[PDB]
């Protein structure tokens, strides 16, 4: 008994595209991969299009699917995500970085055809020309950490919480405060969830044969707290 449940049975093409500009550098990112919500998994690979990307990767990596984690059987209940398939839901978010500038998102996630596709446009100001993130201090890897869901309403949709601790090549942390809010596409029905969390891990990489401007993906997200 799940809208849709039934489309994340197995392995899902996954098409990102977004549009950025930060402090007037304008951008873009076109990704393709595969997710197996089975095992949580996905495996996504990015191209900057625009040449060199102006920010770091990392700092991109949430932005660039939450569908796909694996939600143990007890708590599928919860699962707002695969819910609100296949008309979608938009994904807003202000990722505030610690001491420097913040980047504001909109997203909207569906399914186009038998393609989960990934619309996002960003915008990002008050950088510092030389901070972390245009000064490009942040190191090629990322942290484990848990995303907080709560419930929004009684139709409607989801608050998600959590922070991001990018490593600097001193050996420092740069901050980046994620504040997001999830909304179903249609009209349909959705599923709110009791309060929970996602346990994330990402691996980055590089691919050797890119002569462009890249980022590798490795992530697997499971849901726990129930």
């Amino acid at each position: 008994m799940s809208k849709g449940e039934e489309l994340f049975t197995g392995v899902v093409p996954i098409l990102v595209e977004l549009d950025g500009d930060v402090n007037g550098h304008k951008f873009s990112v076109s990704g393709e991969g595969e997710g197996d919500a089975t095992y949580g998994k996905l495996t996504l690979k990015f191209i900057c299009t625009t040449g060199k990307l102006p920010v770091p990767w990392p700092t991109l990596v949430t932005t660039f699917v939450q569908c796909f984690s694996r939600y143990p059987d007890h708590m599928k209940r919860h699962d707002f995500f695969k819910s609100a398939m296949p008309e979608g839901y938009v994904q807003e978010r202000t990722i505030f970085f610690k001491d420097d500038g913040n980047y504001k998102t909109r997203a909207e996630v569906k399914f186009e055809g038998d393609t989960l596709v990934n619309r996002i446009e960003l915008k990002g100001i008050d950088f510092k020309e030389d901070g972390n993130i245009l000064g490009h201090k942040l190191e090629y890897n990322f942290n484990s950490h848990n995303v907080y869901i709560m419930a929004d309403k009684q139709k409607n949709g989801i608050k998600v919480n959590f922070k991001i601790r990018h490593n600097i090549e001193d050996g420092s942390v740069q901050l980046a405060d994620h504040y997001q809010q999830n909304t179903p596409i249609g009209d349909g029905p959705v599923l709110l969830p009791d309060n929970h969390y996602l346990s994330t891990q990402s691996a980055l990489s590089k691919d050797p044969n890119e002569k462009r401007d890249h980022m590798v993906l490795l992530e697997f997200v499971t849901a726990a707290g129930i």
